[PDB]
């Protein structure tokens, strides 16, 4: 998948980035199966003021998170993992859940490209690694915390 | 919901970002009923020049908004607020109606979370809010302009 | 349709966001026969550190397009256009493949603004443009390279 983090300038640190992403690499791995280096997490920094709500400026502590799924599975799966992205983003932000919104889009896997190849369906992506060539999965292969 | 609300860099004023803010906010309450304080804009600005229309760099007027919603309300509801939309921030932003883009993309509300908390489907937002914590409805009653 | 292209800062020099521009402008036109000026690419910048691969902070190398289309196509005609972009882009960008992720989103064109207006089905944007008036026509051809 492709979550599209979107935060304020210098609220989250080098360290509390690489947290964020760590949390939601880990809950998308533990609840879909997913390999972690399949996981991409793109942290989108805009000035603090920039968000609106109701109409009222915001300071920097609202956090919207995109995520880009595969379509394929449950709605049952894909609250769990919303939820947990809510719990283990406040805990690793040290942010307060009413700043944070998670949104889900899907999309067919047959228009989605990773590292340049096209993703196979949410089940398949054990046999989908092995045909990748050599290279391609050494170098995914690295990508992994 | 939420509107990403793509800008040139020094192109909107903090003033003209609010006009356009509560333009959006206000179009969107009042053709769905949404209460303000559910619906975020989300400006992302980038320096001028990285907009391209037909591989032609822009200067920095153009203004594409983004919305993610809810599913459920039909396209002529969606016509309307897009066209309100149009009107309106043009209005705010003292822009030619040209330079504004406007993509209304849908997800199921089971899949969206704001405040935290999981989203109602789009007529039940009364029954949603008589059953947050006294905190949140507090927290969230102080985002409405 | 608009193309969000997230990379990171100084990665692309002037010229090169516009060969890319150029390269996402003509595979989209070749395969699908949309005109030049209806295609927009909108460059996301970011600092380089600000993506995280498998929680694996990334240098910054990575390009992520995301496609907002309009509805109406093959699964074999996006697939097309999917692989033309990272090829194209590739080139373009001097960049290798592995870094290139592409996913498009989809929408009825009912809920598609561009240059202030609906746009039409695809296939369907020649009759479009007639019905435009002179001005507006002639806003969008000054769109073309």
């Amino acid at each position: 998948p492709v979550y599209m983090v979107y935060v304020s300038q210098d609220r989250l640190t080098p360290s509390a980035k690489h947290a964020v992403a760590k949390a939601i690499t880990d809950a998308h791995r533990g609840l879909t199966g997913t390999q972690h280096f399949l996981a991409q997490v793109n942290f989108q920094e805009q000035p603090a003021g920039n968000v609106f709500l109701g109409g009222v400026q915001q300071g920097g502590d609202t956090i919207f998170v995109h995520g880009l799924h595969r379509e394929g599975r449950s709605a049952d799966l894909k609250g769990q993992l919303a939820q947990r992205i809510v719990d283990d983003v406040s805990v690793a932000a040290e942010i307060d859940r009413k700043h944070i919104w998670v949104f889900f889009g899907e999309m067919p896997a047959q228009q989605m490209v990773e590292y340049g190849r096209f993703l196979p369906q949410p089940g398949h992506e054990g046999e989908w690694f092995d045909n990748l060539s050599s290279d391609e999965r050494a170098f995914m292969e690295t990508n992994v915390d």
